[PDB]
């Protein structure tokens, strides 16, 4: 084909106090190599704000610890399967924002990327 695959809610609504995954699955003809598999997650409050990554795949799961996020970022997915999902901890109204999942994984030369719109309802 002529693009990576990814699927991701456009839109997910989530209660204020509950747990987020944020399901992102992905489609390639080659195996994920984690000596070569790249994934990003960034956070932005909208689309025009800069994206902050939060978490990286590089050999391993790289935590940044984005102070916004506390310690309730957790990945939520397997490489191995094609699932780079994460998982947001007890929720507060502040991480409603965009969500961007980016993904490579050599050879497949077609790159792709997942956006999410988080939104935070009242409990």
């Amino acid at each position: 084909s002529n693009a990576m695959e990814v699927t991701v809610p456009a839109t997910l609504n989530v209660l204020n106090g509950s747990d987020a995954r944020l399901p992102c699955t992905f489609n390639s003809a080659y195996t994920v190599n984690h000596k070569q598999f790249s994934l990003n997650w960034t956070y932005q409050e909208a689309n025009n704000a800069s994206e902050e990554m939060f978490l990286q795949f590089r050999m391993k799961i790289i935590n940044l610890k984005l102070e916004r996020f506390q310690d309730r970022v957790e990945f939520s997915g397997n490489p191995s399967k094609y699932d780079v999902s994460v998982m947001l901890r007890n929720v507060q109204p502040e991480d409603e924002g965009i969500y961007n999942c980016y993904i490579m994984n050599p050879p497949d030369r077609h790159r792709g990327h997942g956006k999410i719109h988080l939104q935070v309802l009242m409990e």
